[PDB]
């Protein structure tokens, strides 16, 4: 089940919004100073909800996506990344690193703890 979250955002805002979001359920949620600190962290703690914002950049830490990836830890993990353009072939992109899904930032109450809620619950098809 859900044990630790992690967010990464630009606004101060959204840092804010989405950490009482979760806060408030109950779950441990807490944000970083950059997608870099707080990917590269999320290897060494391995958080169960990761999520990362930025525009195409160029420097290090997205890459760590790809060594989570390949193992069976974190592959299983979902991981949602946040997007600006809204194009297609960033798409491509988010899925190539290795992570789950992705969307549009800002992000809503009710979307972001239904996105966690239904990982939280059992399955039972």
């Amino acid at each position: 089940m859900i044990r630790t979250i992690l967010a990464i955002d630009d606004s101060a805002t959204m840092r804010a919004l989405l950490h009482a979001t979760l806060a408030q359920a109950g779950y441990e949620v807490t944000v970083a100073a950059d997608g870099e600190a707080g990917f590269d962290l999320a290897a060494t703690t391995a958080y169960d909800l990761v999520l990362t914002d930025q525009n195409m950049p160029r420097k290090s830490g997205l890459e760590l996506i790809a060594a989570l990836r390949q193992l069976s830890a974190y592959a299983d993990t979902p991981i949602l990344v946040l997007t600006t353009e809204g194009s297609d072939a960033f798409k491509a992109a988010a899925r190539d690193a290795g992570a789950t899904g992705w969307i549009e930032k800002p992000i809503d109450p009710g979307v972001l703890v239904e996105l966690v809620a239904t990982l939280s619950e059992p399955a039972a098809n």
